[PDB]
């Protein structure tokens, strides 16, 4: 229970803060003791200890901390947990536009605050003296224990996901290689038909929207997935990803255009007062935006949206 949990994390710092302690006067340092505190090894809870710490913003603000006294396997244990139970994660349910339509801005706050946190700890654990055959195996366990689907409607499960095939791309023997185009397949399999499903719908935008005071939502790392998707495939899927968003790009296009005419309409006024110039500088910045975000996955695909056309590249 919440409680107990609660309990759990004061222990977690002060073994924590003992360690730290320690390594600033010099001496001895045994994670020993907190590794037993996180409760990772067990079994005997309806939801696992560690996992239930995530969802609390102190919980995910000691991560960093906990994983500077840890080794790699330590380190890729705890990763290994927490992929596995990924799409069952109170925070993952509050970042998914389906499970929670109407998140509130504090919902919005600890979300964007576990994935920043979260990000970070896996990439860097990526970023250091990492294999191919670590990130594939944490595609794969991504992919087998999780609806991907349910997934890719979080900000946060998509980006986890780009993160971890752009790592994969960006790295070797045959077989390993071999081994990357059956997990990729698999991933692929799990997401056909329901790609577009990336995008939260109307009333979800509409509803961060006024949330936020923002007349323009942020895409990027939408279209940054699709692009990552795309450059990760072979001719066949990028067809079927093209295919499956083509009312997006259509849709963007559209925006964009819209963008330019009242861009248009505004340039040509003298002396803008303060509200006419920051609405200028506000739909030229997000035209702008909307192309640069589109072209990364056209680009991907030999393609790029110019003066009214989609056409080839060079």
């Amino acid at each position: 229970g919440k409680k107990f949990i609660l309990e759990l994390i004061e222990t977690v710092y002060e073994e924590i803060l003992d360690l730290e302690a320690n390594l600033r006067n010099g001496q001895q340092t045994d994670s020993t003791a907190m590794w037993e505190a996180l409760h990772i090894d067990d079994s005997s809870y309806d939801v696992n200890p560690f996992i239930s710490m995530l969802s609390f913003d102190k919980g995910i603000k000691i991560m960093p901390r906990i994983f500077n006294f840890l080794d790699k396997q330590q380190k890729l244990k705890i990763l290994q947990k927490i992929f596995n139970e990924l799409s069952h994660l109170q925070i993952i349910i509050l970042s998914s536009y389906k499970t929670t339509p109407k998140p509130t801005l504090t919902q919005l706050k600890k979300v964007d605050l576990f994935q920043m946190i979260i990000l970070k700890i896996i990439v860097s654990f990526l970023s250091n003296n990492s294999n191919f055959i670590e990130i594939m195996g944490l595609l794969l366990q991504l992919i087998r224990n999780n609806n991907v689907s349910f997934l890719t409607t979080s900000k946060i499960g998509l980006n986890l996901i780009t993160i971890l095939i752009s790592r994969a791309a960006l790295i070797l023997s045959s077989p390993e290689i071999s081994t990357w185009n059956e997990i990729y397949d698999k991933l692929f399999t799990s997401l056909e038909s329901k790609i577009q499903l990336i995008f939260p719908p109307r009333e979800y935008n509409d509803h961060i929207m006024r949330l936020q005071n923002d007349k323009f939502m942020d895409e990027a790392y939408i279209w940054q997935f699709l692009a990552s998707l795309a450059l990760s495939g072979k001719l066949n899927h990028q067809r079927i990803i093209i295919d499956e968003v083509r009312d997006e790009i259509f849709a963007t296009i559209n925006e964009a255009e819209t963008l330019q005419k009242k861009e248009k309409e505004l340039s040509v006024l003298p002396q803008r007062s303060q509200e006419l110039d920051t609405e200028l500088k506000s739909i030229i910045y997000n035209k702008e935006k909307l192309y640069q975000d589109l072209n990364l996955f056209l680009n991907v695909m030999g393609l790029v949206y110019r003066d009214g056309e989609i056409s080839e590249l060079k």
